């Protein structure tokens, strides 16, 4: 036979190991529009209708985004919006309250409770109204029939919304 | 009550959706040594012995190389080297024949196949020999009992092993 | 050469593929104790006190309830019981409530919110009250530092309490 | 106020925890048909072509194999049959041997390597010849475009081929 010494320089000992990797993927709608009534004397919401336009939608990486509005999860093209309508609002205290309405994603509709946070009913620099305001909640995707291709396992069937809201008064 | 507008500005329609990511861990190891007993008329290798320093281990991450020094994984401490141990080569033709050895991860070991693949035994530029090859193989951490506490589910219970080798001749 | 016929009687076309299976582990507890304060003209909570022995666990499997137990997740020889305190009960109408209280696993503690389900007060059969009530709320592992070895991936980081609660006036 | 006690018949501290858990699916085929030749002397194959009925999937479950036909998996209208066909079979020794041949799933065509092993070549009862054999190797399902929507973390992108045979000569 004969002998050997290896060369560091041009040899390698590899190996390749596969893991998960749990994240949060968090995004935006840039285009949505709502109605807001609220009453500062009693801190009460009257009305709240929203509607975002699905096509407007910003997870940071546009490929992404894109894949959103496919028939697999949005369905933009035949659904092009999603629209949350308030029918109801239980106050707990000046700060608190529980929001109820019909969220609709593609043309599926379910009633959702949202946790509204009054955070600051002012009257602005110019002597007219400003209210900020928090919405926040979360949505199961199988309720909505949402991404149902996707099993709950590749991607959470649990949706958390954080709606953060500044707003003037009206004319 | 009282009716606003959005300030669009300052004003967030947010979602959180936690989604799993597969992904391969590669690393190399940076110290190791072996002996390599070859007979270039026969193309059969007579020897193959290799010790592999675990501390030596980069996966291009430092906080994650010292944690697999750690208890849950190597036990660098107690087992400061990973050992193979060929037993057997059994030829197929010249560029291609399977390796029989005991690897030893941890003080456990098995016995293992590996595919060796030639890739050129030539006379280098100085009238000394030389050579490449490459030993390619699947090891299973159950095998040896390795990071037993972390899931195959986290991590797979599948390690793929690339050895690539230049080598010249002694003395 | 030779030619052969299988033979179908002793023969096997036989495949091997890993999935993953997401599921629910559901359990109660069979000993614990409670101090329950309960105004019926106001429909409102005024003293919610808690306690479960960890050991009395019941996930209709004995081998993982044993399991419960160990260092990895409840350290019950340590800390034999977790405990719940209402500290607050904000009221929503005569159903529904708000609770918020302290709770304690293995020695850590959150502040928690659980929905109070009012599900009927009555003057039972013997002229002495009775109530029923839920308490429904999701708490975070990672807020009590539950289980930390164990993956977010292979455990969900969510658990789902659901209280279940008759009761009868005191003496 | 007023205090009540618990009635511990209908009260229930529950909770409810999501996890995953990985197993195998494992199935073989009712309906296939193969063509051996094989030189007992030599201890070679010489031709191995093998075709498999989709349609006789068996994966102990009625639903799934069923499901195993749709277009997210085997598409069993279009393409009805799976097929192996011997191009190359290299001795290791008399029990032992490296068969490369051409696997065709949904009219995808691929090259794999399986791992012959003679498990004992006899002249049976009636003076006409007997065989076992096994060949065994691992595809992966992204080299063959199945199950393209199904995620390789929902379901393994590893498939571990076992084929059992007894085969007896011909005429």
């Amino acid at each position: 036979m004969k002998e050997y010494t290896l060369d560091k320089a041009h040899t390698d000992v590899c190996f390749k190991i596969k893991h998960l990797q749990i994240s949060n993927v968090k995004g935006n709608f840039k285009d949505y529009s709502a109605v807001i009534d609220f009453d500062p004397a009693s801190a009460e919401f009257k009305k709240l209708d929203v509607t975002i336009k699905i096509a407007s939608v910003n997870t940071e990486n546009q490929t992404r985004d894109n894949h959103l509005q496919q028939d697999d999860f949005f369905k933009a093209k035949k659904y092009p919006d999603m629209t949350f309508t308030m029918k109801k609002y239980e106050k707990i205290d000046n700060e608190k309250g529980k929001m109820t309405g019909t969220l609709t994603i593609a043309g599926v509709s379910k009633d959702i409770v949202l946790d509204a946070e009054i955070g600051g009913v002012a009257k602005g620099k110019d002597g007219k109204e400003k209210i900020g305001f928090s919405l926040n909640g979360k949505i199961k995707r199988s309720d909505f029939k949402f991404a149902t291709s996707t099993s709950t396992i590749t991607l959470s069937d649990d949706i958390n919304l954080n709606i953060e809201v500044e707003a003037n008064e009206k004319e």
